[PDB]
């Protein structure tokens, strides 16, 4: 289960490490960079849980969101690496895969796809439905982020981090835009700074 | 910009959000602040404190009420920032325990004088045991005394004492975690949770 991030719940600008000029344009800090990291490292122990037992397969979709997968790794990694048995763990990307042809090496194999925001499922369930066709032993999803849209037209994922208002957010690597670059900590944005 | 972060009465996460050992659980109801959030914030202090006092020598008063984390991080995080910087002073770090009153460490009391003191503690609830140490160092004239903190509690037994720098104002629910000390029994765990009536029935005495 998500953490739930309240509507109104945040942070001030001046509670964290935030870069001077970036403050012109940021309302809050939503979630702060520790809490991110902490939240992963749980995320990666209930996936090593559930999925460790056999060779694993992260399918990481390319939104512009490195940051996310990086530390997920990490901590994949880290567990992998600190259990008594250790268990092969392939890393591809997907735009079609950057790797990574044919999909049939995902059979028999624990698929994992790792999104850093499901806004409205789309993109994910077209995924679950392409490598379900490939006879996997289990399919799961990984998210950072959920917004919470009224039209959450889709379904709910197996592990992710945060329940979140439906706004715009920056900071992290989850802008597209390498605007604010430097911003450690998921903060939505003012009028000013979206334009954007 | 100096005020704390606020973590409202029923502001928390569960025990299954974060990475806690599986035996703390039974005597714990909730995470209060978690640690990353914390060593965000401890950051920030740092940051802070080094706007003021970084223009001088700063001798560090930590105030022995249990663990050093909380010392040991927010001086790890200032020692960076004064290795970075175009001119770096001098530091100094002393323990002191309230009784009255002894300073541990090469400075004493009275050899403060003309210095930026940063008096640090984990928690202030009461408020008495830092409006003393202030009252006593200010008897020597130093530069500046500033006093830094990790934790206020919300208590109508508050004297009204503020501090400088201050990281989440929290409860007046006791908590453990971090450097908070419980006796050393949560001695692994890295997040600020409160504790249930099984766990303090399990501190005794
Ligand atoms: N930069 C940014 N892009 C978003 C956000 N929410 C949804 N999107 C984008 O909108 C599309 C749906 C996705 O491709 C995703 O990249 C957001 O909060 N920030
Ligand atoms: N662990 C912990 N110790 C506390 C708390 N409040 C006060 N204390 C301790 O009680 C004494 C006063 C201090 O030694 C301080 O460490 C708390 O919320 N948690």
């Amino acid at each position: 289960d998500p953490v739930f991030v309240k509507d109104d719940d945040g942070y001030d600008l001046d509670s964290f490490m935030i870069p001077a000029h970036y403050k012109k344009y940021l309302t809050k800090v939503l979630v702060p960079n520790g809490v991110i990291k902490n939240r992963i490292e749980k995320l990666a122990r209930d996936v090593m849980k559930e999925m460790g037992g056999h060779h694993i397969v992260a399918l990481c979709v390319l939104k512009g969101g490195y940051k996310f997968f990086a530390d997920l790794l990490d901590y994949i990694k880290a567990l992998n690496r600190n259990s008594d048995r250790s268990i092969p763990m392939t890393v591809d990307f997907i735009r079609k895969v950057i790797g990574g042809d044919d999909l049939s090496t995902l059979t028999g194999k624990n698929v994992l796809i790792v999104e850093d925001i499901i806004d409205t499922g789309k993109t994910m369930q077209t995924l679950l439905s392409l490598v379900r066709q490939y006879n996997p032993k289990m399919v799961k999803v990984a998210c950072l982020f959920i917004k919470r849209t009224p039209l959450w037209n889709g379904f709910k994922a197996d592990f992710v981090g945060f329940s979140i208002p439906d706004h715009f957010v920056v900071g992290y690597s989850l802008d597209y835009n390498e605007i604010f670059r430097d911003l450690d900590h998921c903060c939505l944005v003012n009028d000013e700074g979206k334009k954007k």
